[PDB]
Protein backbone atom coordinates (compact mmCIF):
# COMPACT_ATOMS: atom_id res chain seq x y z
CA UNK A 1 0.00 0.00 0.00
CA UNK A 2 2.62 2.63 1.02
CA UNK A 3 4.81 1.48 -2.31
CA UNK A 4 1.18 2.13 -4.66
CA UNK A 5 0.36 5.06 -3.08
CA UNK A 6 3.54 6.50 -3.84
CA UNK A 7 3.16 5.90 -7.28
CA UNK A 8 -0.67 6.87 -7.51
CA UNK A 9 0.14 10.52 -5.75
CA UNK A 10 2.26 10.90 -8.41
CA UNK A 11 -0.23 10.01 -11.27
CA UNK A 12 -2.88 12.08 -9.87
CA UNK A 13 -0.96 15.29 -9.36
CA UNK A 14 -0.40 15.30 -13.32
CA UNK A 15 -2.36 15.46 -16.37
CA UNK A 16 -3.00 13.42 -19.73
CA UNK A 17 -2.04 10.58 -17.99
CA UNK A 18 0.01 8.25 -19.91
CA UNK A 19 -2.18 4.81 -20.62
CA UNK A 20 0.86 2.40 -20.67
CA UNK A 21 2.57 3.75 -17.80
CA UNK A 22 -1.09 3.40 -15.59
CA UNK A 23 -2.04 -0.11 -17.05
CA UNK A 24 1.62 -1.10 -15.85
CA UNK A 25 0.93 0.17 -12.72
CA UNK A 26 -2.29 -1.51 -12.14
CA UNK A 27 -0.95 -5.12 -13.40
CA UNK A 28 2.07 -4.12 -10.63
CA UNK A 29 -0.38 -4.17 -7.79
CA UNK A 30 -3.14 -6.15 -6.64
CA UNK A 31 -7.02 -5.10 -7.12
CA UNK A 32 -7.73 -4.51 -3.44
CA UNK A 33 -4.44 -2.49 -3.40
CA UNK A 34 -5.17 -0.49 -6.47
CA UNK A 35 -8.56 0.50 -5.50
CA UNK A 36 -7.25 1.34 -1.99
CA UNK A 37 -4.72 3.75 -3.80
CA UNK A 38 -7.16 5.09 -5.92
CA UNK A 39 -9.18 6.18 -2.84
CA UNK A 40 -6.08 7.43 -0.55
CA UNK A 41 -5.32 9.23 -3.84
CA UNK A 42 -8.48 11.24 -4.25
CA UNK A 43 -9.66 11.46 -0.73
CA UNK A 44 -6.10 13.46 0.31
CA UNK A 45 -6.43 15.86 -2.80
CA UNK A 46 -9.74 16.60 -2.22
CA UNK A 47 -8.37 17.97 1.73
CA UNK A 48 -5.45 19.28 0.22
CA UNK A 49 -7.94 21.21 -1.76
CA UNK A 50 -10.47 21.93 0.68
CA UNK A 51 -7.48 23.34 2.62
CA UNK A 52 -6.20 25.56 0.06
CA UNK A 53 -10.03 26.50 -0.54
CA UNK A 54 -10.25 28.07 3.26
CA UNK A 55 -11.03 31.87 2.21
CA UNK A 56 -13.98 30.78 -0.41
CA UNK A 57 -14.47 29.96 -3.75
CA UNK A 58 -11.76 32.32 -4.90
CA UNK A 59 -8.80 30.15 -6.77
CA UNK A 60 -11.16 26.64 -6.39
CA UNK A 61 -8.78 23.50 -7.29
CA UNK A 62 -11.45 21.32 -6.62
CA UNK A 63 -12.34 22.08 -10.39
CA UNK A 64 -8.29 20.26 -11.36
CA UNK A 65 -8.98 17.09 -9.03
CA UNK A 66 -12.81 16.85 -10.97
CA UNK A 67 -10.32 17.26 -14.57
CA UNK A 68 -8.04 14.79 -13.06
CA UNK A 69 -11.14 12.18 -12.20
CA UNK A 70 -12.33 12.97 -16.15
CA UNK A 71 -9.08 12.20 -17.71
Amino acid sequence: LAESVTEVEIFGKATSIDPNTYITWIDKYQAQLVVLSAQIAWSENVETALSSMGGGGDAAPLHSVLSNVEV
